[PDB]
């Protein structure tokens, strides 16, 4: 059990977080997955007040409300559980907070959730915001910087990761500060592709590869897992693992990343 940190996004709208723990290495019995990501909470907008607010749909809330059975078991296994935040077509996004005050208010909701439900961190996925909807402004230079600065200040010992996509991802500097080193990980958003995140983080914390379990061919899965190890990258991003039998799809990257087949319980 040595090798790249494998990440697993799970669409909690349809699937349980618990499948992530079902795969172990036939060699040593280590976890096939090191980080599980709850996908996902949203950034909504209150037009009347012109303020954004964090929002969990009924499915996201169910797993959170049920943390003890859906989350703790992964954590007791040694698997880190993060919560991903994504746009929700309301004009409000991570890149258009009008002020440091507004940004910090949103950061607080995220850190409060992490603390409340016993999470290991937050993940930013800047897609679907639709900047401009509801009289909102387009992305700016300070918003994302203000947001990450605030989030890191109040939760210093947690994981902060970035889905390398959307306006925010390319807005890491403002004032005199680069929030690059405030993140722990950053990864390629395009499944079935290689794409080295441009963020100034060391290879140990970057995942140029992104695959969708059950959709990306095992040929491309193994190929990217191989390149990840060869080129010296420390992370391997996986998405949409479900409850069906995915042992061969998982073994396809574990053979390359950890030199072991995967096994399912």
């Amino acid at each position: 059990k040595q090798g790249p940190t494998s990440v697993a996004y799970v669409e909690v709208n349809n699937n349980s977080m618990l499948n992530v723990g079902k795969y172990t290495l036939a060699d040593g019995g280590g976890n096939a997955f090191d980080v599980a990501v709850i996908f996902a909470a949203n950034i909504n907008y209150d037009t009347g007040t012109k303020t954004a607010y964090l929002h969990f749909n009924e499915n996201v809330q169910r797993v959170l409300d049920n943390a003890v059975t859906q989350i703790r078991p992964l954590q007791q296994q040694g698997i880190k559980v993060l919560l991903s935040v994504l746009g929700n077509h309301q004009g409000a996004g991570f890149a258009n907070f009008p002020s440091q005050q507004a940004a910090s208010a949103f950061a607080k909701q995220l850190s409060d959730a992490v603390a409340k439900y016993g999470l290991d961190g937050v993940d930013f996925d800047d897609q679907y915001a639709e900047y401009g909807n509801n009289g909102t402004a387009q992305p700016n230079d300070s918003s994302f910087v203000h947001l990450v600065t605030a989030l890191r200040a109040n939760m210093p010992d947690k994981i902060i990761s970035l889905y390398n996509i959307g306006p925010a991802a390319s807005r890491l500097s403002y004032g005199g500060v680069d929030v690059s080193d405030k993140f722990d990980y950053a990864w390629n958003p395009y499944y079935g592709t290689w794409q080295v995140p441009g963020i100034a983080l060391p290879k140990a914390q970057l995942s140029p590869a992104a695959v969708e379990i059950g959709r990306t061919s095992r040929s491309t899965v193994a190929d990217l897992a191989r390149r990840t190890v060869d080129e010296g990258y420390g992370v391997y991003l996986t998405y949409n693992l479900d409850g069906g039998d995915r042992t061969a799809d998982v073994s396809a990257f574990t053979r390359e990343l950890y030199g072991s087949e995967a096994v399912r319980t």
